[PDB]
């Protein structure tokens, strides 16, 4: 087989099932590029800081998780043609994506009002005018209270994608570097059945409501 890093470029590209396991460590990592990790494991791939069990060596952009906040990847690291993205699990966070705009992974307490407040202060966002439109990839757990996830009131466009059902199941997000300050995402969700084939995480068109 080819490297690590090419059999998960190539099962998020061709929609094959390659499952990632992060290492918990990985989220006392800042947003930006780092340097990881890849092991083989049962059914995927390991990302931790380990340089040991047929470890490979892979330069990423990475977007940790924090309880109760908002991270946020800024646009300027993005560079790197073909690098791996990943953030880690989804299990009733949410991931909002601009196109050639920042990744934010937020918690799942953090109410819809809330977090759109603390994306609105982002240069990506002020420059964004009421009216006009971005493309955006949004992602939210099925079933979770609207009040955590509900962006009608300032987004018009296609509904988000969701993973999971009845507020249970957990996804990974992942992406492939295109161009600067450009990513293509990716997806699964992992429910009762196993985990799913990766998917396109789509950015839709939104026009800015307010």
């Amino acid at each position: 087989p080819n490297s690590l890093e090419a059999q998960i470029r190539q099962a998020m590209k061709t929609g094959s099932t390659l499952t990632i396991e992060f290492d918990q460590a990985l989220n006392q990592k800042s947003p930006g590029t780092l340097n990881v990790f890849l092991h083989p494991a049962n059914g995927g791939v390991r990302i931790d800081l380990d340089s040991g069990n047929q470890g490979e060596p892979a330069k990423i952009l990475w977007l940790p998780w924090k309880q109760g906040e908002l991270q946020t990847l800024q646009p300027g690291s993005i560079s790197t043609v073909d690098m791996l993205f990943f953030t880690y699990y989804l299990s009733g966070s949410k991931v909002f994506a601009g196109d050639g705009g920042p990744v934010w992974h937020i918690d799942a307490p953090v109410e819809a009002n809330q977090f759109w407040r603390r994306m609105s202060s982002d240069e990506w966002m002020e420059d964004w005018e009421v009216g006009t439109d971005r493309q955006v990839a949004y992602l939210h757990r099925a079933g979770q209270s609207d009040s955590l996830w509900n962006l009608s009131a300032y987004l018009e466009g296609a509904a988000p994608s969701t993973y999971g059902r009845d507020n249970l199941g957990q996804a990974v997000v992942g992406g492939i570097v295109t161009g600067r300050q450009q990513m293509s995402l990716y997806q699964y969700a992992t429910t009762s059945s196993g985990s799913s084939a990766w998917s396109p995480l789509t950015y839709t068109l939104q026009q800015r409501k307010q």
